[PDB]
């Protein structure tokens, strides 16, 4: 009769389904089905096992760098919102505009608009599908920016009639599934766009169900209530992949997990706790007992996505455990206990992970304990110490993500008080507008050398990314935290 309802047993949800506010680990997989972008990034391209870097038209049937400051997009026409109004270059303008995304005004709307975006100037419209972004200095970073997560194409009219609060509990876009419901912290509800541009749908309906236990989420598979379930660990694999019509469904993505300090405390104002922590913390041992050796440790904040701007010649992340015990004494730490705050396991291994280093702390002298947190509950700012993270590597180069959380206009330096150096900002300015080359490459170093010497946040690893499904549900992950189902899903 009629297709197959997909249905995916989740760690979590946006609280927004407005994409920009939805970045996040849980976000993604569904505003990815809601929204379509200019340009898009095919994992699947020349056979890859989901994780090519190769980006395709996608809103924008073609696009030409006009110089170092734009890049002029034609539009692909008659393309339909979900309410049925035609995609036009003023819907785009709308979307990069002052007003909606990067100027002072926005910063209610999308509170990391303005820090996540690049130094863009207004948008300019040509014609009803021609439109120019463009920034007030040289970037070489519009196409991979335009390509990413930040770039989903909103309808103007029926955003500003709305406001942002509103629109992301009634979400309209182009995409391959259009809005049903959303239960906040339960369910997220979707269904076929038939209308859609490019390749049809392939499931009738999507459902988002949170299962925040994944021993919960694990039962659910294997008593048929689930499709496909998310975030899971390498511990699960054996079990699972013993069942002969379930398998798991594995890959390294491009993010990487973390422990972070809300350096507005006392105790973490300087550096030296903060590197105490850091250099006590042996990842080999982590990556062996929790993650079965799957996880990848990065010589620092750097990661073969950046391309040019990775550097394959870094040494690892220093291991010293009697530099440790002497920046404890050094810093004055009397011995209190200091929290770190985790939503459960919203993050694939944190309590265990945070178990280890709870031990690996015990050791050096410092003393913390764990703080769990209900989902959308995260306690005001200064009832917390240390805190757990992740950060998407979005962009193919190495800007993203130390420039835009870390820098001078960011939310580590603004929101959690880090004092960067005067020479980390002056770096971070100069990265912006470099093109590539020997200077912009050493820049990045020294700034993931004082990254390193400061520890604003301690980079951990990046997780392999574990789903496990039904047999006879085909779907490839992709090396990034979402779910791509366009040519990417089949019933049978
Ligand atoms: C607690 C959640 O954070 P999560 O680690 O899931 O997502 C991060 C995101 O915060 C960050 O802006 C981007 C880019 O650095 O990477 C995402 O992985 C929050 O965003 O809902
Ligand atoms: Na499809």
């Amino acid at each position: 009769q009629e297709r197959r309802a997909l249905r995916l047993g989740v760690n979590g949800l946006p609280n927004s389904l407005e994409p920009v506010n939805a970045i996040s680990n849980v976000g993604p997989r569904i505003v990815n089905q809601i929204f379509d972008t200019l340009i898009a990034r095919d994992f699947f391209a020349k056979g890859a096992p989901g994780n090519a870097i190769d980006l395709v038209p996608a809103l924008a049937e073609s696009w030409e760098r006009i110089d170092e400051k734009s890049v002029r997009f034609k539009l692909r026409q008659k393309v339909m919102f979900h309410d049925g109004v035609e995609l036009t270059a003023d819907d785009v303008a709308y979307t990069f505009s002052s007003e909606r995304l990067w100027g002072p005004e926005a910063i209610k709307k999308i509170p990391l608009g303005k820090s996540y975006s690049l130094d863009f100037d207004e948008p300019v419209v040509e014609d009803k599908y021609t439109v120019t972004l463009r920034t007030k200095t040289p970037s070489y970073l519009i196409e991979t920016f335009v390509a990413s997560w930040m770039s989903r194409i909103v309808p103007k009219e029926y955003y500003k009639k709305l406001g942002a609060v509103d629109f992301g509990n009634k979400p309209v876009g182009t995409g391959p599934y259009k809005f049903v419901e959303f239960v906040a912290g339960d369910r997220v509800v979707l269904e076929a766009n038939d209308a859609y541009w490019g390749p049809k749908p392939t499931a009738s309906k999507i459902t988002y169900q949170i299962v925040a236990e994944p021993a919960t989420r694990v039962a659910g598979l294997i008593s048929g209530e689930y499709d496909i379930i998310t975030t899971l660990t390498p511990d699960d694999i054996q079990l699972i992949n013993s069942y002969p019509d379930l398998e798991t469904r594995g890959t390294l993505i491009e993010n990487f997990h973390m422990f972070t300090f809300n350096m507005n405390q006392e105790v973490f104002k300087d550096k030296k706790l903060r590197r105490a922590l850091a250099l006590a913390v042996n990842r080999p041992i982590m990556v062996e007992a929790l993650w079965k050796k799957q996880a990848s440790i990065p010589a620092g904040f750097n990661f073969p996505n950046y391309g040019e701007t990775f550097d394959p010649k870094r040494k690892a992340m220093e291991y010293n455990v009697e530099e440790a015990k002497r920046l404890v004494k050094e810093s004055g730490y009397d011995g209190t206990p200091i929290t770190y705050h985790t939503m459960g396991n919203y993050y694939a291994n944190a309590m265990p992970a945070l178990m280890m280093m709870i031990e690996m702390w015990k050791q050096i002298g410092v003393n913390v304990v764990m703080k769990t947190y209900a989902p959308g509950s995260f306690p005001p700012d200064n009832q917390t110490w240390m805190r757990n993270w992740s950060n998407g590597q979005w962009m193919t180069d190495a800007y993203a993500t130390i420039v835009p959380e870390f820098g001078p206009n960011g939310q580590v330096q603004k929101r959690w008080g880090w004092k960067a150096p005067a020479e980390f900002n002056e770096l971070c300015q100069k990265v912006t507008v470099l093109p590539n080359g020997k200077e912009r490459f050493d820049a990045y170093n020294r700034m993931r050398d004082i990254f390193e010497e400061e520890a604003p946040a301690v980079i951990l690893y990046q997780p392999y990314d574990v789903y496990a499904a039904r047999k006879d549900v085909h779907w490839k992950p992709v090396s990034f935290e979402m779910m791509e189902f366009r040519n990417n899903l089949s019933f049978g």
